[PDB]
């Protein structure tokens, strides 16, 4: 019932994904009795320090999608203004801004962008938050040797 | 030495999937550490008998890859003319005629090309190969109800 919903609404963003897949990141659940957590790659946007790096997630959707957000996760260690220590991700729109009819297109967009622009505003981490603002070089150096 | 140019050349082949991805596919490694297990899925091509249709796939990738390719399988059970009774594909691409210059790019599109086309040589699954020549509504029936 709750999760024939989610089940079918993750089939449907994969639909979504696999018609017009989206530059810069990859996506696929693990199988289709793991439909609930994927595994997800970003690679880092041209003209933004993280240039070229790549960077790799599990999403893990619960029971009730899209009434709720999945749990997001860096699982390669980073070292960035808006994820947690364990690798959790700070970001509004799969926290307290999530919204039913985003899709995981909507999620792994709007993660790519924290590589576009990091949040300043009450960070996650903040010695990567002040590092990127008053030495980049030794941010990138940071991030490099994490 | 082994298993450091092979991990090079799956980062590459992310690399090309990532700035080019493919449609009717998604792909993704299960993380770093598993960077040799990758999951898949394809949608059933416009105009095949399998349109709209979603297929699961794992990729397992050796340790020389790209000397060798990868084991793939369905591992959701499907009723195709060149799967195995264990979700192993007959694909020569991928087996006798692997070429090391072949990326997860060209698997993915070569399995994807199986669901375009069956191969009706020496089929796998020898009942499907005559059900989808001898009754098409009967085959298509058997594919949903797998
Ligand atoms: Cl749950
Ligand atoms: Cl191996
Ligand atoms: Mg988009
Ligand atoms: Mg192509």
């Amino acid at each position: 019932k709750m999760s024939s919903s989610s089940k079918l609404r993750l089939l449907s963003d994969l639909q979504q994904l696999q018609k017009d897949p989206p530059e810069g990141i990859t996506a696929s659940p693990e199988s289709e009795n793991d439909l609930y957590v994927w595994n997800a790659t970003i690679t880092g946007p041209m003209d933004s320090i993280w240039e070229g790096g790549i960077f790799f997630l599990r999403l893990t959707f619960p029971e009730d999608y899209p009434t709720k957000p999945p749990k997001v996760k860096f699982t390669s260690k980073i070292f960035h203004p808006n994820v947690y220590k364990d690798g959790s991700i700070c970001l509004d729109i799969v926290q307290d801004k999530w919204s039913p009819i985003y899709t995981v297109d909507s999620i792994l967009t709007s993660i790519l962008s924290l590589l576009e622009d990091p949040n300043p505003d009450s960070p996650a981490n903040p010695e990567a938050a002040k590092l990127f603002v008053n030495d980049p070089k030794e941010y990138k150096k940071r991030v490099r040797k994490c």
